[PDB]
C-alpha cells in the first residue's frame, strides 16, 4: 500500500508489473495482455503484484505513479505505462531494446 | 449448471453477477451497475462475485449467452450488462420496468 | 427512421454497423467484427458507416434498444456487438449460425 | 513529421487530437476530454480530428509516443488521454497546470 513500500518494490526487481489476478490466471484481459507479451519474449523472471488481494495497494499504486489504471509496467525501478503502451512498445521493436538494457535477452530476437 | 443458475435468478426480483461486491467492487463495469442501483434505492438485490467462483463466471456466460461481466437480472430475465444498464437509466426504461415489479424507485418521488 | 432501419437490415442475409468500412474500419470494436467476418470468409454483406451520419448513429441505438456500435444482423434479427461475435466464433456458435443462413464458413472449408 | 508536429503542439495553450470536433465528437474517449475542458471553461482551443487524417492520426502516435486517441497538450506538452486528463480534473492538478498558463478555470470560480 504505502508510498515508501511501493517505491521498495518497483526497485526490488528490474520488470515489475501490477495486475489484476496472477500471471498464472490473471482477472482482466488489460492485464492479461501485459502477461502475454512477457510471455512471448521470453521473460519468466519477473515481480507480480496482484491489486485484487489488497485495496490499499490497488489504490496506492496509482497515487505512486499518477496513473489511474491497471495493469502498470516498470522497467528498472521506472514506470513505463499499462498494456496499450506495453503492446505499442512491442510492435515497434522498443521492448526488446528496453529489455536489452537490463540484460534481458528478448525471444523474439 | 443451467439449472443451478435458472434458480439462483428466479430467486430474488434483482440479481446480478459481478467482480467484487456492492461494499468493494473490483472494476469499474461492475461498479456502474452498483452505482446505478443506489441511485434508484434498490437495497435489496443478490449480487454474486465471480472472481471467488470459476465455474459460476462461465456457468452465467453460458446461461446467458452473454460473454461478460457484470449481468444484470429482472425477474429472472437477462437485461443486460453496465452499457444496457446506463442506457436504461438515462431513457427511463429501468424506471418502468421497476415499477411493473413492484419496485419504488427513489428517482420517481 | 425505424421505417428506413427495419428495410436496411432485412435487405440482406448479414448486415454490420461499423464505425469506418470494412475497408478501413475507424475503430478497434468495429475492426474486430471485420476481422471474425474476414476469418469465416464472408464476402456477401451489407456494412453501413455510422460515421457518416449523427442520425444512422442515434438511429440503429433507437431501433435495436443498443447502446453501442459495432450491431451486427443476421436475417433480419438483433444478434450483438464485437464481445457477443467473439464469443459465437470461439464456441462455434457462428458457425451453425452461419450454416443455417446458407453461408458457408471459412473454417469448416 | 516530427519537426511539424513539434511546431504544431507549440502553436497553441490547448491543443487537442481527437476522433471528430468539440462540437461533433465521434468517440466517448474524444468526448469525455471535450466535456472536462467545457467544465473548466475552456470552449475555443485548437482541435484536430484524426478521421480526416491518416498522416496526422499516425503521425502524433509517433511523436507522442502514445499509442492511442484523444491526446492533450499543453503549451506543446503532452498531457495524455482521457483517464489521465479525468484524473487531473479529480485531483485538482488539472485547474493548477491551466492556471500556470494563465488560464483562470471556471471550477476556480
Ligand atoms: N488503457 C489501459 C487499460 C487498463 C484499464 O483501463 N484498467 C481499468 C479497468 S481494469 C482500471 O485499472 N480502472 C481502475 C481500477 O479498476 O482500479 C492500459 O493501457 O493499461
Ligand atoms: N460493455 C460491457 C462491459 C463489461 C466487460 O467488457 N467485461 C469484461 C471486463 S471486466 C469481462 O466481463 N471480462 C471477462 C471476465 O473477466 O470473465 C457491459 O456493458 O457490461
Ligand atoms: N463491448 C462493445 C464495444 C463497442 C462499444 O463500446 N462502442 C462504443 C465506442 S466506439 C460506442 O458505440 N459508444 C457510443 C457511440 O460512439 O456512439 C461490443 O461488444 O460491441
Ligand atoms: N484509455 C485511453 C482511451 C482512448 C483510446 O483507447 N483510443 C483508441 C480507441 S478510440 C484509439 O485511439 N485507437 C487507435 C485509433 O483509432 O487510431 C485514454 O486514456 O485516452
Ligand atoms: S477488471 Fe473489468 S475491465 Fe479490468
Ligand atoms: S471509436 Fe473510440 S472506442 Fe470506438
Ligand atoms: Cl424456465
Ligand atoms: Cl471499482
Ligand atoms: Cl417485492
Ligand atoms: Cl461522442
Amino acid at each position: 500500500g504505502s508510498a515508501e513500500q511501493l517505491d521498495a518494490l518497483v526497485k526490488k526487481d528490474k520488470v515489475v508489473v501490477f495486475l489484476k489476478g496472477t500471471p498464472e490466471q490473471p482477472q482482466c484481459g488489460f492485464s492479461n495482455a501485459v502477461v502475454q507479451i512477457l510471455r512471448l519474449h521470453g521473460v519468466r523472471d519477473y515481480a507480480a503484484y496482484n491489486v485484487l488481494d489488497d485495496p490499499e495497494l490497488r489504490q496506492g499504486i496509482k497515487d505512486y505513479s499518477n496513473w489511474p489504471t491497471i495493469p502498470q509496467v516498470y522497467l528498472n525501478g521506472e514506470f513505463v505505462g499499462g498494456c496499450d503502451i506495453l503492446l505499442q512498445m512491442h510492435q515497434n521493436g522498443d521492448l526488446v531494446e528496453e529489455l536489452k538494457k537490463l540484460g534481458i535477452h528478448s525471444a523474439l530476437l
